[PDB]
């Protein structure tokens, strides 16, 4: 199976994932002066007031608090975006050390870790139609630097400890994800993919310019979570990361100057 280790990680992954050799593959590397200002770019619209949150489970590879998206409750709109986006899950990447961890670089530079923010145009229905779609997805990411500590992002690392292996699953209800947000919404745009298997070429990438701060403590329990299940060996779940691919022939947008 895919993983992150030496005989499973991102070099292995086409073998199983063709598509992972694709024209529009994620993630990429943000060259800040290669990117062009697109003045027609709209603010983003992040509507997160009535967002349900559910539950949060290990899946072996992350984890994901998963969100209610029945309904129109917690929706991103406006941007690059045509139409309407619902919030179904969040989750992270990030490292053994607090110089890598994000799929993202800006310049080269990695974060310590980058949050994804995962929704789907409501024009399909649901998630899983969605993913077979050009425009299926808009994935907002947010890099992670170490610092001052995010109050945001406590309850979440409080509750690792009840799913430390995978295929655990806690209920984690009331979490504002409003709460993980920088103070600018200032973003970089471009079409992209899955950073993980099956990799689908479904994605539009919205990766917000300011980092937010955790602290070395919030990242270390991260770090203390495990790839493999309750009762097999251990396996510290790090560098879930996968690397930049290229750009080929894409160009990525700024919202600002
Ligand atoms: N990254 S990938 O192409 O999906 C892949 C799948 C299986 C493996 N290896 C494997 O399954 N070995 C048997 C031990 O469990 C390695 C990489
Ligand atoms: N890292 S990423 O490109 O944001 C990503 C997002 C969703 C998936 N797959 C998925 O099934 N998401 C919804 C889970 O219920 C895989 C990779
Ligand atoms: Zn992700």
């Amino acid at each position: 199976h895919w993983g992150y280790g030496k005989h499973n990680g991102p070099e292995h992954w086409h073998k199983d994932f063709p598509i992972a050799k694709g024209e529009r593959q994620s993630p990429v590397d943000i060259d800040t002066h290669t990117a062009k200002y697109d003045p027609s770019l709209k603010p983003l619209s992040v509507s997160y007031d009535q967002a349900t949150s559910l539950r949060i489970l290990n899946n072996g590879h992350a984890f994901n608090v998963e969100f209610d998206d029945s309904q129109d409750k917690a929706v991103l709109k406006g941007g690059p975006l045509d139409g309407t986006y619902r919030l179904i899950q969040f989750h992270f990447h990030w490292g053994s050390l607090d110089g890598q961890g994000s799929e993202h670089t800006v310049d080269k530079k990695k974060y310590a870790a980058e949050l994804h923010l995962v929704h789907w145009n409501t024009k399909y229905g649901d998630f899983g139609k969605a993913v077979q779609q050009p425009d299926g997805l808009a994935v907002l990411g947010i890099f992670l630097k170490v610092g001052s500590a995010k109050p945001g992002l406590q309850k979440v690392v409080d509750v690792l400890d009840s799913i430390k292996t995978k295929g655990k699953s806690a209920d984690f209800t009331n979490f504002d994800p409003r709460g993980l947000l920088p103070e600018s919404l200032d973003y970089w745009t471009y079409p992209g993919s899955l950073t993980t298997p099956p990799l689908l070429e479904c994605v539009t990438w919205i990766v917000l310019k300011e980092p937010i701060s955790v602290s070395s403590e919030q990242v270390l329990k991260f770090r203390k979570l495990n790839f493999n299940g309750e009762g097999e060996p251990e396996e510290l779940m790090v560098d879930n990361w996968r690397p930049a691919q290229p750009l080929k022939n894409r160009q990525i947008k700024a919202s600002f100057k």
